[PDB]
């Protein structure tokens, strides 16, 4: 089982806090987004564009289930993995760290638009707040630890988690 599974909105720090937390624990980071682009050989954008979200979500879920069983390090989920109920089910019993971020900050953290199909285009503030409205209940539902990352720097978020594992 992972030492911890990080979830939260795009730009909440999953990948960054993931890396740093893995380094601190001396374990591997598995980043499901990364695991998908390797498993498929495609970008996340290319999948969303050629295959659609439903098809991404299915590939994501399979990867997520395997990671949850096979990885003993830090597992960072794609930002919308929690929208799959099979994902949410496979999370039950795990150490799930919900990185919380305000919309204004999240908007700004994602502002060099990392790809992110679902944040792409203009009206990014609006889209980000709508992602938050829909997913926040889902993150809270799967979370065993909620960490506010709003005015905490990545090292402090890492320490807050480490101290609570
Ligand atoms: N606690 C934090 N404080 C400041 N910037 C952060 C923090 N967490 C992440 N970031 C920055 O925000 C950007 C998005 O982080 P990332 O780890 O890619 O988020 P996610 O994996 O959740 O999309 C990165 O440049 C990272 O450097
Ligand atoms: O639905 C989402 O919020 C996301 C999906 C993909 O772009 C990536 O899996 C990412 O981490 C965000
Ligand atoms: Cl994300």
């Amino acid at each position: 089982a992972p030492k911890a599974v990080l979830v939260g909105l795009p730009g909440s720090g999953k990948s960054t806090i993931g890396r740093r937390l893995a380094k601190a624990l001396g374990v591997g980071l598995l980043d499901t987004d990364v695991a998908i682009e390797q498993r498929t050989g495609r970008s996340i954008a290319d999948i969303f564009a050629t295959d659609g979200e439903q098809e991404f979500r299915r590939i994501e879920e399979d990867v997520v289930r395997a990671a949850l069983a096979d990885h003993d390090g830090v597992l960072s989920l794609g930002g919308g993995a929690v929208t799959s109920p099979g994902v949410r089910a496979a999370l039950a019993g795990h150490t799930v760290v919900y990185l919380e971020i305000s919309a204004a900050e999240g908007v700004r953290r994602t502002g060099g638009n990392t790809v992110r199909p679902l944040l792409a285009g203009p009206d990014r503030a609006e889209k980000y707040r709508a992602l938050m409205a829909k997913r926040a209940p889902l993150y809270r539902r799967v979370a065993t630890m909620r960490v506010d990352t709003n005015r905490r720097n990545p090292g402090a978020v890492v320490r807050h988690i480490l101290s609570r594992l």
